[PDB]
């Protein structure tokens, strides 16, 4: 028995073979069937994540994400959130690797890069609220904060709605201006655009920013369309929100795991009373979401573990299909089982 | 950047070139130390762990323990408890794997098995509490349970008690009768004995066994020796205790981390006012163990991570001065850290 290990390149490599576009849209679809077995009770919400707050360089967290497949496997994912990540050390905010240890033994069997599995899995499970509570005729996408996840916010919604314009702002000029290049592959036309702009002309919007705790909202509570859907992405410290609270009391309101929400989500700033069924309920009976399309709606993604576990799989089929990654002898399997000394 | 793994074999060699005698040593120092540091208020006890209960082929458990030296690094140790591995698989029981964080940036920098270190830092820190609760010219070792934690409860001991022999019980007789084999490097002569006996003749007593919930105690309510100390190891699920009440209620009780013992340990039985000081507090100043020497004491063992942070410490000293492990790039570093697909 060896470990299982993707290196960066092998992420790469399941990338260029299967293409952008076919890899999201084969998470989306394992998003989607996974999310609609937790609403018929098939499947269960994975548990709290648990978290460790950093103050230096700026404040942010360090969280473990476990989900169990019982009789199957576990998966852990490790992730930092860093926001001084990028300008400072030139690395990603979010960094993090996912881990598969075998459900019987507890044996470690699979390992692989999580900062792009995490891009993918969380513009995917925004394409999932969005189809379901957007307008199907949604045109026009929003994007406050055009950092790493607006990246596959702005892909994956493009492959569920027929996206025409993207209307884009960030607070530091540079991601602005680099984002319709980083864009450049989906084909929407990118404009920058201010926050109240963006809230006027919308008919979906993200919001993926590193804004600190306490200093939101991130768009004004001012002239939306009466449609709007927004997927407020943005999640890591206690007390950092994106949204106008006036907004969300206004707004049906769906978080993807609701206790997480409510500690790490828009959720903060509501009651526990005030929120409606959970995105896994609304994909297994979307008729509950059809009749919020035409009325404002918050996606509150906060990001959990049956998420990246099941990325991880459609990342480890492509891979075994070609053959791709190393095996490392990491775990001690003495040659006896009740002698720890017995290195083989 | 790369992460630096250790493979098993890397492992393997330290402890080789090493030797067990001078790695166990090393291991107890630096718990020795640390565990002062704690009781100083210099350092902390490591936050309770999490996991996730598992029903087959028999209950056991899968946990994950973080702990964090602020501005430094993360260490998370993820380990299972498997009781029907050895049996049925031949594995250890105790399955698991050590990974290093960054803290500034998050990034994975070390990972190693776990397997061999968990078994070494827990024989450590029952010789750290024997050595301030044990008489001094202990003779007679008591082992209740003998598969992989008596190993190095036996050899951890040795090293810091004038140990004789040790008298062993075990439940299953094929793993009872297979110990004298796996002890023999120590130097212990071994006798296989049944707990009621164990009880009435050892110095210094080990429980660590795989005893199921509510299937306690594994030594009997009955005589021992004035003098006598308890390392009760056992702990898994919430349910499982390994001493019976009547015993624990006439003994000085030290638990390694309160919260958790309270929760999974041998203190699960008793009231949380009557616990004795923490063994770091022990450990910063002896005056709360003195004349405990020479009375009922039991030190209530759980683990905790930074146990595993300090043993791992001294694995990664030790491999980095002879330029062992591997450097494997596992996280996705993208030339662009605002592009997730730039796989740079
Ligand atoms: N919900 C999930 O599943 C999930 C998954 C991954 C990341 N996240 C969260 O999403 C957020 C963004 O992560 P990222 O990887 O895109 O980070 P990033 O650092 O790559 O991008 C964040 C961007 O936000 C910009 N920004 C900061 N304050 C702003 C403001 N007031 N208005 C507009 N823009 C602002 C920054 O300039 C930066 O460009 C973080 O909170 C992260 O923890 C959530
Ligand atoms: N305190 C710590 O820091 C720490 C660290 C590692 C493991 N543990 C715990 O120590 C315990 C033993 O772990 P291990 O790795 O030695 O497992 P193991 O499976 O190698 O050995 C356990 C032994 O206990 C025996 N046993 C079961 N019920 C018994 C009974 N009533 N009386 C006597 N023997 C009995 C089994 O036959 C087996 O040989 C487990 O609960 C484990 O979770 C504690
Ligand atoms: O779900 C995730 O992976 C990220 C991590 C920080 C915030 N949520
Ligand atoms: O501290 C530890 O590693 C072990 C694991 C199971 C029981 N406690
Ligand atoms: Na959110
Ligand atoms: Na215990």
């Amino acid at each position: 028995m060896e470990t299982w290990v993707l290196g960066r390149r092998d992420v790469a490599e399941v990338v260029a073979a299967v293409g952008r576009d076919e890899l999201m849209r084969r998470i989306i679809d394992r998003l989607t069937g996974g999310l609609a077995e937790i609403g018929r009770g098939e499947r269960h919400l994975s548990p709290l994540r648990g978290g460790l707050e950093r103050s230096e360089p700026v404040p942010g967290i360090w969280e473990w994400m476990p989900h169990r497949e019982p009789g199957d496997h576990i998966t852990l994912k490790t992730v930092g959130y860093s926001p001084a990540n990028p300008a400072r050390f030139g690395l990603p905010t979010i960094l993090g690797t996912v881990a598969r240890y075998d459900d019987t033994t507890g044996a470690l069997t699979a390992l692989m890069d999580g900062v792009l599995l995490t891009a993918l899995r969380t513009g995917a499970a925004s394409a999932v609220a969005s189809r379901l509570l957007a307008r199907p005729d949604s045109h026009t996408l929003g994007l406050i904060g055009t950092g790493a996840q607006a990246v596959t916010q702005l892909h994956a919604l493009s492959l569920v709605l027929p996206l025409q314009r993207a209307l884009v702002w960030d607070t530091d000029p540079a991601h602005r201006e680099s984002f319709a290049r980083r864009a450049a592959f989906t084909g929407v036309s990118v404009e920058i655009a201010e926050p109240a702009r963006i809230a006027a002309e919308a008919d979906v919007i993200s919001t993926a920013t590193s804004v600190a705790v306490g200093q939101g909202p991130v768009l004004p509570d001012t002239g939306v369309r009466e449609h709007l859907h927004i997927n407020a992405v943005g999640a890591d410290l206690v007390g950092k929100t994106e949204l106008p609270l006036g907004l969300l009391e206004r707004a049906f309101v769906t978080a993807d795991h609701p206790e997480q929400a409510l500690r790490e989500g828009e959720c903060q700033q509501l009651s526990a009373d005030r929120l409606g069924p959970q995105l896994a309920h609304l994909c297994a009976d979307p008729a509950a979401a059809a009749g919020r399309q035409d009325t404002l709606s918050v996606f509150d993604s906060t990001g959990f573990a049956f998420e990246d576990a099941l990325a991880m799989e459609v990342f480890l089929e492509a891979a075994a299909e070609r053959d791709l990654g190393i095996r490392v002898g990491i775990e001690h399997h003495p040659g006896d089982a009740l002698d720890p000394y017995a290195l083989q």
